[PDB]
């Protein structure tokens, strides 16, 4: 069902959560390389994670469930700000700016904290 599919996109979003960990300890012990094979996990996990909302979004509409519709938009607003930074961030790291980098990783983690209050709600919504 939707919520199966709901199951999987938080796994998927566990998932990122994990390899950002692990990739933020990478850049703060100066591992590079290692940085940078955690940054291409982790745009191919954003891949599958936005495939996944799509279609959680896609059978809503067609389920006619407005509440999990709005949930789902406002998320996916949230998810594409975090898209952008995580642009952003990965090409400070091409540009060995590690100043930046610092920074958008503090945002970057706040794009997915302010999206977590969201993130419980449309569960419950599906
Ligand atoms: O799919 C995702 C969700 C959150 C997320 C957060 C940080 C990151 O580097 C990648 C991510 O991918």
């Amino acid at each position: 069902s939707v919520k199966s599919e709901y199951a999987e996109a938080a796994a998927v979003g566990q998932e990122a959560v994990a390899v950002f960990n692990t990739m933020k300890a990478a850049f703060q012990n100066g591992d590079k390389e290692a940085v940078a094979q955690y940054l291409a996990r982790l745009a191919s996990l954003y891949t599958r994670h936005e495939e996944l909302l799509n279609r959680i979004l896609e059978k809503a509409r067609r389920e006619g469930n407005k509440e999990a519709v709005t949930l789902m938009n406002e998320f996916t607003a949230t998810f594409q700000t975090g898209k952008s930074i995580f642009n952003a961030m990965v090409a400070a790291f091409k540009n060995g700016d590690d100043d930046s980098f610092e920074s958008y990783l503090q945002a970057l983690e706040k794009v997915t904290a302010k999206g977590e209050t969201l993130a419980d709600q449309i569960a419950k919504a599906l």
